[PDB]
């Protein structure tokens, strides 16, 4: 009965370390499992004069994540013929926030890309550059708030009941006793934000000279870029936009 | 869509130790072709590729709602789009008012009242109400 | 027993992979499942000078999500013969949202046709470009009113019961106790809105000209498409007509 | 500690691209050479919770929310009065809840030196020391620190 | 069923070690595994004229630490073929302690190499030098703090309820009765202190002569340094830059 899932494990690990073979770099794969929470271990043999590159070690982490009943991809390791641990599951010190870097790179590539496309038809294919820095939080934040609409102002209470009792005499000896219930709006907003949102911006653009550029045509380049930006301030956002002769 | 893998390819192999995810493929009218897409932050990078098709789509519509007027090259337009991710709800409960008697709605009422004559006057009063309740969620 | 479900597990994923293979594209595919929360890792190897279109991953994956029992489609794990982890599903945070775009984009191109369509007629086949911009509505609102009448008035209340005490001993020591019992016409409303309504509106129209158009002659063409939108000032809709030459 | 030197490699990123876009945005003007800046981050690798649980003032009647109030008043009239009032209140609960990020910059400090050209105008080097501060994210309220320094290089 | 599972772990390692001889720079592994929190002891025998870098040890740990069913990369030995214990996960002494000692000289070395990187431009290549001294903290640490806003004034109290008896007799005999209890906002932070961070930087400078060097000219080059440091006076940082001839 366990050489039944030994002799099992044995043609799984034959199996997917046949298909990783055939992936193209890979000339040859040696996969182990670890099923007891499990874990793998490929060991790739990349073909003469290649490199798995970012995105494709993934692809050779799904590949055996995902063919293994309870695999997480951060319990499969990948290892080249020269060592060279690939993944980073093994190295999870953290392991995250390279991604918070390579993350909060895409969200300024983007800013940049499309800024220097907004004056590219300007100011010509090559005489502006442009350099983002974005601040992005990473908080994991909720929020709970829970309003009450007051209702001090009787015109505007709602009654659920009311027990009013008046006596009077006449050496005057009146007396007013008064319950009240009352109903109560009530709005219960939950928030759950987001983890990458930006939080400010900061853009530098260098614009080649003509000789210099018009002092308007500068203001009008300046607010092309505070569009292209996103510009808030409320976010406290900051553009600088400088106007000097390239190399 | 294939045809990007032809050039990317066709560079990453011609070149000795670069990936295919660092070949940067741009066209004449910008358009970054590739992608740059992650591994350990692959929800938020999904946050981007959304919010560049809501802003990928407002750009085509400006492109196309004034190249006929000024041309078919004259014109360019970029567009930032600030999204929100936030899981949000919300429940509203609102009543209606009901202090102006000839809007209430009674279900029971106990007027006890009294006098005597020296006004030893009394009255009590008890009062149980139904309430309009609107729930949004 | 266990070589049982095994050695139909291995007859499944050569199942599952020989009708991969007839699809096109594809020359040969490779299916491992991870029967026991499932799993699937698709290996599809497509022919020279080929490559799976945005909505031929789904084809791949819906075509195994579906034949395993209980397998949702963000677990199938699909890759190419060049690394290229394919599925965009790991993630399972936005396949929703890109719908939203494409619901959105038909909306708006449905209005457009019309738009088109209306006016096409009258100044020309090609002498009419419109583009239309909606601002749909996703929020999940549902809704309970609870109405009541009031019966504050002695004629139109409901009396269940009462109990009516008049005592008077003329001093006139006098006195009137009373109960009531109501019964109260009590109307439910219980509505579950409905998910990509449209909020609001924005329609932009350029028109050739011929020399330009009369005054009336726009007055009316800006009347017909505020027919073709749906144009409500409730929603705040906003059209804007130009006539202006084309190129 | 092989969990511990993950934030040298953290860190280095960090001013490594920092670096990079310091350089790309001022070697158009100075030229391709004559620049060379060094980033230095004082990064927080503290884990750090906090849940806040603010309320809402309700002192003013005219703001209050009541659930219940039982308000008596006798009275006789030698002027013997009274006033009891219970006040039952409902009140508005805000409750954050954050996670702080692991790795957040606390502190910048940058340093840039160009070459000459001859030294650079003094408009033109503040104009410098502008685009930098515009690459570096320069906040003063973390206590940011720029040093841009004129001189030949070798 | 005892040589089931020794048949079968005899297997593993003779597997295991055929792997870490398809790596490179190994010639032949032999690894023994000590299932019961289990072990492994790597023996790799390099090839003649190579030795495994510092990266090139995790790649053979974690390609056993992950192909063994509860394994963690603490506790796999890995030894060449002349005793050199490879790992860190073995000294019982000092394994942490010494370890204080290499980081403690990595946050020197760069700091060193920076400062260095700065300075060559101006003063020469070979011109100048810099050593650190970096006064870490290992101190494990933990904190909670609890503030509650103070409610002492009415005006930004927050009742939840209170009861408010008053009385009068007029012989003034007044009373005034008076509950209340409160709600109260409270922060609750809870750090976690990080263990390797700075308390105390002492930098040394020399710089050659040219032939000394001025005052700006030596004022700003210590200017840059206390940047290239991260020079704060909080942290009660020193900076001593000198002006001598080399030798």
């Amino acid at each position: 009965q366990f050489s039944e899932q030994v002799n099992y494990q044995r043609a799984l690990e034959g199996e997917l370390a046949r298909t990783i073979e055939t992936l193209g770099p890979v000339k040859s794969a040696r996969v182990h499992l670890a099923m007891p929470s499990p874990s793998a271990s490929v060991t790739v043999t990349l073909e003469p004069g290649r490199a798995l590159d970012e995105g494709q070690i993934s692809a050779v982490v799904h590949l055996v994540s995902s063919a293994v009943a309870g695999l997480p991809p951060g319990n499969v390791t990948l290892v080249d013929q020269s060592g060279h641990l690939l993944t980073q599951s093994n190295t999870s010190g953290r392991d995250l926030n390279d991604a918070q870097l390579k993350f909060a790179n895409d969200v300024e590539s983007r800013i940049q890309r499309r800024i220097e496309a907004i004056l590219s038809p300007i100011v010509g294919n090559g005489n502006v550059h442009a350099q983002v820095t974005a601040q992005l939080d990473f908080a994991n934040k909720e929020q709970t708030e829970e309003h009450y609409s007051p209702n001090g102002d009787a015109s505007k209470a709602t009654l659920r009941s009311r027990q009013l009792n008046i006596s009077e005499q006449v050496p005057r000896s009146t007396q007013r006793n008064e319950t009240s219930n009352y109903e109560v709006d009530r709005t219960i907003r939950h928030t759950k934000m987001n983890v990458g949102d930006i939080e400010r911006l900061s853009v530098a653009v260098v614009v080649n000279y003509k000789l210099p550029l018009t002092a308007d045509q500068m203001k009008q380049i300046e607010d092309l870029t505070r569009e292209a930006m996103g510009f808030s301030d409320k976010r406290g956002d900051t553009l600088n936009v400088v106007n000097s002769p390239f190399s």
